[PDB]
């Protein structure tokens, strides 16, 4: 959903919050 797809997306906290895969 972009979070995991680009390099910032895990960057961003709400992305590592609620993305598992973050």
């Amino acid at each position: 959903q972009g979070c995991c797809n680009g390099p910032k997306g895990c960057s961003s906290k709400w992305c590592r919050d609620h993305a598992r895969c973050c």
